[PDB]
């Protein structure tokens, strides 16, 4: 009931208070991570001046090449971590009651514009309705956007999005006709910085935070995410989220 | 009583796993990012080790190794404080100003030397007692002097002053200033002036936000002013310890 307490503040309090206290925790977690990310950049710049000065004095080396490319990996990862941190900030975390159609229509309309430009096709098999959800709108927008933007990239010609409602919740299914993901990699694709060796060769995306942002948002929103085989031949991503009443 | 828990027409068992997954989601993300950052660093460190084996010790290699060691500690912090953020940031120890900021200043001189610029410490910190989080206060000065190294044209100056009440750190640069209007704005998170957004396309704007936060949490103050050197003056004031 106190000053800076857990969700175990849940003992007595309403569900609503319970999630705002979680957001209180989350906002500081996001501040910790963005603060550590920002600071990691400075020993890295100094380290990089060190490698530069060494290459000047004793020239190129197998060992120096390793140190330089590892330092470069770190730089990219820290950059995408701050790109995320920038975005997750910029909007206070406030869970509100929001209707599925309002929440995701803009995402889908913008995805259609992007697809049109790429020369690919986006089909919405069944659109979202005024289905009541409870959560942070920006996190859930981002959750769908990451999944459809990934699909616009890895698809060969077509993308498909499909909504389904029930007394218990909403089921969002995204499909692509591009290459899939081997069944083994389907569990790992949700890990931060996990890219398949096939996508690592492409070099047209971030360090691999997209699906990590997705898994986190959806679990925090009392739902689930799954990667499956798509009937279109590529990847199927299924989001399930509960209904609020 | 008040609004109880509702996910769907689900079992208590499903309610508890949903609840566990919901609350531990951000912790797990942060510990997973820490593990993933650690592996290129461990590789980097084996590279430095293999180089020291082949061509021995060097001033340059020593720099690479100590900077790699700084990274290791911060990656460890992310992991350690991921789980418990209980009441935000709550650790503090007694530290002396000279110990706290000497490394920052020595490293700033190395960076300045590389940039072709000059750093002058008009008066250095002494054994002046402070009480707070050392990393926050290190970072607080480092951000201000690293800012001064970037935006200065040729010179940077750092000056310490002590009194019965507190410590006053003054940082100056001969580069462009900041219009009086933007001087309040510059401390906001992810904010950069339109002048810096031209010089460098976009970029982070967390530096002075980390500064304002750390100094306020440590019961002090920060100020942006006109510098006698023609650029920007940043003044940190922090209280002394009982
Ligand atoms: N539709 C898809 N088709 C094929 N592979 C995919 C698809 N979506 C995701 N993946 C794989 O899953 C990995 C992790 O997804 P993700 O987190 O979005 O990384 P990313 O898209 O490459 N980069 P980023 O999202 O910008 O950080 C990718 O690197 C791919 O290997
Ligand atoms: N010493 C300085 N001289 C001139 N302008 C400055 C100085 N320090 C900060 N500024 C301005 O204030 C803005 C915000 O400061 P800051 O938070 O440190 O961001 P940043 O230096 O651009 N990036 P970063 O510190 O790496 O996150 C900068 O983008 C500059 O426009
Ligand atoms: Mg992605
Ligand atoms: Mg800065």
């Amino acid at each position: 009931l106190e000053a800076g307490p857990q969700e175990f503040l849940a003992a007595g309090a309403s569900f609503n208070q319970v999630v705002t206290a979680l957001e209180r925790m989350m906002t500081s977690q996001q501040r910790l991570l963005s603060d550590i990310s920002h600071e990691l950049r400075t020993p890295l710049t100094r380290l990089q001046l060190g490698t530069a000065l060494l290459r000047r004095r004793s020239g190129e080396s197998k060992e120096l090449e390793r140190i330089e490319t590892e330092a470069q990996r770190l730089d990219s990862m820290i950059n995408d971590l701050l790109v995320m941190s920038r975005n997750q900030q910029k909007n206070a975390l406030v869970s509100e009651t929001i209707k599925a159609n309002q929440l995701w229509s803009e995402v889908l309309d913008n995805a259609a514009f992007e697809a049109e430009q790429m020369g690919k096709s986006l089909t919405v098999n069944f659109p979202p309705g005024p289905w009541p959800l409870y959560g942070n709108p920006n996190a859930l927008e981002s959750a769908l956007e990451n999944i459809v933007r990934n699909a616009l990239r890895y698809s060969h010609t077509k993308i498909e999005v499909g909504f389904a409602v029930d007394k218990d919740g909403i089921t969002i299914t995204v499909d692509d006709d591009g290459p899939g993901v081997s069944p083994e990699d389907r569990e790992q694709i949700f890990r931060p910085f996990y890219r398949t060796d096939e996508a690592r060769d492409r070099e047209s995306g971030g360090t691999g935070l997209g699906l990590a942002i997705v898994e986190t948002a959806i679990q925090q929103h009392r739902g689930w995410v799954k990667a499956e085989d798509s009937p279109l031949g590529g990847l199927r991503l299924v989001i399930w989220l509960p209904l609020y009443k």
